[PDB]
C-alpha cells in the first residue's frame, strides 16, 4: 500500500508520513474526506515539488495510517499540536505549508499560534472562515460506506465527472473501510456539522494579523467549500494572491495538476 | 522618444506600433488614461514576452502617436476594426491578446466579432462588463493637464504611492500635453461617463459564448475598475482563470511585473 510511508513519533502519536526531496521544507496537509491520506491527496504534487524542495506529507491524527489513540481529543488545537510535533520530530524549524481544505484551516491556525514556524502558505478550497455548511460538505462528512456513496462523493469533488470511474470509487471505498477508518471518521464531524466549520475557522481579527505571503487557490465550481470563503480569506490576508480555476471543483491539485504545481513552485521559488 | 516605434497603415489609419520577438503572435492593447501609449503601458512586459513570442503593441487610434483622423468616429466597433486592421496589415491570422482595462474591453469585443482571429486572452482590470462608474475612473477620464492632477491620477492607479515620484508625474504630464493628445482625450469620454463604460461592455449573453482559454487578472485595491467586475467576468467566461494580486492597484503589469510576466508566459506556453 503506497499510502503507507515512513513512521515517526510526533506529539506522542505514531505518525505515518512521506518525506521526499531536499532543500527548503514544505509541509503538505491533506483534507478531511473518508479514506483520505497524505499520499492519496498529494501523489501528483509531491513528484513536482520534490524536485526543488523537501516535501513532507503526514497523515493527520485520526486520518490515514497514523495511530488513532484511544479516547483521543480531536480539535483544531490538537491537530495544530500534531503538525508542530511532526516539524519538531524532523528538526524542521520553519517551513512553507500547503493546506488542502481541512488542512488549510489547520495551516491558518498553525501560522497564528506558531508564526515563527511558518513561512509561506498555500490555502486550497480551505477551511478557516465561517461559511454556511453546504450539502456537499454535509454529504462528505456524513459518509457511510458503499461504492455508490463514494461515487457520489467523488462526483461532489469533481468538475469533470468522467474522471470518476467505477474502479476509482471501488478503490476509495476500500480505503474508507480499512480497520478503524470509518469509526474515527464518523465520530469526527457529527451533526450538527456547522459546529465543526466554525471550530476549524479562525477569527477575522486574527487572520488579519497574518504577515505571511499567501497564495489562495479555489475551484470555481467547488461544491464542498464555497468560492465566497476564499474571496473572504483574500480580503483578510494582506499579502495574499487568489487564483481561481474555472472548470474545477474541490480537487484543484488533481483536476488542474500541472497549473497547480507550476503556481505553487513559482510561488515558493520567490522566497 | 521611445514611445514612438514603427509606422504602418491599418484600417486606413497611420498607426504607431512596436513589434519585438519571433514566433506565436501576441497583441498587447493598452489602457485609456491621459498620455497613455503602447510603450508606456508595456515597456516592462514586452522584454519578458518577446523572448518566447512575437509581441505586437500598437497605439490605438485616438491615443499615443497613431494618427488622429479629423472627425473620426470613435467607438467600440471602430477600435475593434483598428485592431483587426493592424492584424491584417501584419499578416497576423490568429493571435493571443492581452487587454489592459480599456484594452480588455476591446479584446472581449474583438473575440466576439472575430472569434477565428483570437486564440487565448488575458484581461487585466478589464472593461467589458457594466459596472458603476468609480470616482477613480471619473477622475482619470476627466483629467485636465497639471503635474498635480497627474500625480493624483498616478496615486489612483497605484497601491504603493511611494512609486509615484515628482519626476514620474512630470514626465506623464508632459506626455499628456503633446500636440493633440489632451484634445482627443477630453472629447473621448465626456460626461456622463457611465455611457462609455456601458458602450465598452459586452452583454452577459455574448460573453458566455466565448470559447477562448482566458486569464483574468486584477489588483485587489484597484480604484479604477472594481474587482467585482472581474469576478463577474470570471463567472461568465467558461474557460477562465482569475488571478487577483493583493497589494496591487490598476497597474498590475507594473506593480507586480515579475509575477504578471510569469503568469502570462506560462498561460500562453500552455497553448
Amino acid at each position: 500500500n503506497l499510502e503507507i510511508g515512513k513512521s515517526i513519533l510526533a506529539a506522542g502519536v505514531l505518525t505515518n508520513y512521506h518525506d521526499v526531496g531536499e532543500g527548503q521544507p514544505v509541509i503538505l496537509i491533506h483534507g478531511s474526506g473518508p479514506g483520505v491520506s497524505a499520499y492519496a491527496n498529494w501523489r501528483l504534487t509531491i513528484p513536482a515539488l520534490s524536485k526543488f524542495y523537501r516535501v513532507i506529507a503526514p497523515d493527520m491524527v485520526g486520518f490515514g495510517f497514523t495511530d488513532r489513540p484511544e479516547n483521543y481529543n480531536y480539535s483544531k488545537d490538537s491537530w495544530v499540536d500534531h503538525i508542530i510535533g511532526i516539524m519538531d520530530a524532523l528538526e524542521i524549524e520553519k517551513a512553507h505549508i500547503v493546506g488542502n481544505a481541512f488542512g488549510g484551516g489547520l495551516a491558518i491556525a498553525t501560522a497564528l499560534r506558531y508564526s515563527e514556524r511558518v513561512d509561506r502558505m498555500v490555502l486550497m478550497g480551505a477551511a478557516g472562515t465561517r461559511f454556511d455548511v453546504t450539502e456537499g460538505l454535509n454529504a462528505v462528512w456524513g459518509y457511510t460506506p458503499s461504492i455508490e456513496n463514494m461515487r457520489n462523493l467523488l462526483d461532489i469533488f469533481a468538475y469533470d465527472r468522467s474522471l470518476v470511474t467505477d474502479e476509482l470509487a471501488r478503490l476509495r471505498y476500500e480505503a474508507s473501510i480499512q480497520p478503524g477508518f470509518q469509526e474515527s471518521f464518523s465520530s469526527m464531524f457529527p451533526e450538527p456539522r456547522q459546529r465543526w466549520i466554525d471550530a476549524l475557522a479562525s477569527s477575522d481579527e486574527d487572520i488579519k494579523t497574518l504577515p505571511n505571503e499567501t497564495l489562495i487557490i479555489h475551484g470555481r465550481e467547488d461544491q464542498v467549500v464555497p468560492l465566497s470563503s476564499s474571496l473572504r480569506l483574500g480580503e483578510l490576508i494582506d499579502r495574499a494572491q487568489l487564483h481561481v480555476f474555472g472548470r474545477c471543483g474541490h480537487w484543484t491539485q488533481i483536476e488542474q495538476t500541472d497549473r497547480f504545481n507550476r503556481l505553487v513552485v513559482e510561488f515558493f521559488n520567490e522566497a
